[PDB]
């Protein structure tokens, strides 16, 4: 069974996630708080981390930015929630690869964990070498992106997004083509394209645009 | 003299490693991608393989895969960015020899080739009949390792570094005895390769018991039962 790693400070929740995790078919470690989330995901390399972002001794957005920077690139779903202000999420831009805001019940994160995993499992290679979109070069095997030969610095699922976008450039592709594509999703009501589709346009125009949104048809990265 | 078929999608790359293999004395092939690799490799067999893992096509992991699954133990050096971990990990993981991170110098290449030549394909070791340590047993003649009669999975080199450490099973050895025992270096070298190696080995031999595997801190690394 895949091994699961489950991080909450609240035990009644983590003994919750444990069990249902469990029944669903999973192999689940659990931890308390960030260090011992560090610590298990060391001793026991998981093939997926569920991570709860306010704790005590190391928070989850702490915890994400310590395992991007040992370029660990384990998937990660955070339970977040969005800013009040300013609608942030809150361990996304820090390196998660899926949220899901609490309260939710258990279907919604077995349904995430499982294309989290189908995306880690993933031998599927592209024979794209370096794409070149106007100012934009996409080094696909590289896993590097350029803007006027300047680095933009992105996460993996920020990456994993621009490189499909890129592989189809100027094709328009939808929210559920990206869900399935990039995200493993095979099920969801989820805004979590849309958030990473503006990370990216934040990153690449720091410009002219590259990355356009087609409301009620997809996303398409195209030289304007 | 030997072959050595060198494997990259980054030309610049490609070509510096050619055209210094080739002055260091090896009869260098070359291939930009992992399916080039693969012919390349079963048109005209290399002595060496030294393969870039992150690649268009098929990957440096999918041809070390292949390679292993055709039962081919070609040497197999993979290099990677030094921030791809989790790439060269699953290379080693798949089968791979040995690992140098980019950007290094020719030397630390040239060096780790002469050593994969010299502990390709049969260990430094004499031991004829299994070795056991409470459930493992070890045929290093047969190249099998079983716990509690149960084969482990080992690759070639994890299995090379089980043989040594059985073949002087109780006595610990050091990280730089090792590498010349076991990778056949015979110089000083900046490496985590035996503690991965090290890593993967316990992992899979405790697999179903106790641990036979003993790292002694600041001294080297054991296999014994208790
Ligand atoms: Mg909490
Ligand atoms: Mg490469």
């Amino acid at each position: 069974s895949p091994r699961v790693l489950v991080v909450d400070d609240d035990s009644d929740v983590l003994a919750s996630l444990e069990r249902g995790l469990r029944l669903s078919g999973f192999e689940v470690a659990t931890a308390v708080d960030g260090a011992e989330a560090l610590r298990s995901a060391t001793e026991n390399r998981p093939d997926a981390i569920v991570l709860d972002i306010n704790m005590p001794v190391l928070d989850g957005v702490s915890v994400v930015t310590a395992l991007r920077a040992m370029d660990n690139d384990v998937p990660v779903c955070v339970l977040s929630a969005r800013s009040s202000v300013d609608d942030r999420v809150a361990g996304l831009e820090a390196g998660a690869d899926d949220y899901l805001v609490k309260p939710f019940v258990l279907a919604e994160l077995v349904a995430r964990v499982k294309a989290l995993l189908r995306r880690r499992g993933s031998t599927a290679t592209s024979s794209s070498e370096t794409i070149t979109v106007g100012p934009l070069e996409v080094d696909i095997p590289g896993r590097r992106a350029r803007v006027n030969g300047v680095d933009v610095d992105l996460t993996k699922r920020e990456f994993d997004l621009l490189a499909v976008l890129a592989e189809h450039k100027t094709a328009v592709l939808s929210r559920a083509q990206l869900l399935e594509l990039v995200w493993g999703y095979d099920f969801a009501d989820t805004n979590v394209v849309d958030v990473f589709i503006g990370y990216l346009r934040r990153k690449l125009e720091a410009g002219p645009r590259l990355l356009h949104t087609v409301r009620g048809v997809g996303f398409v990265l195209r030289m304007q």
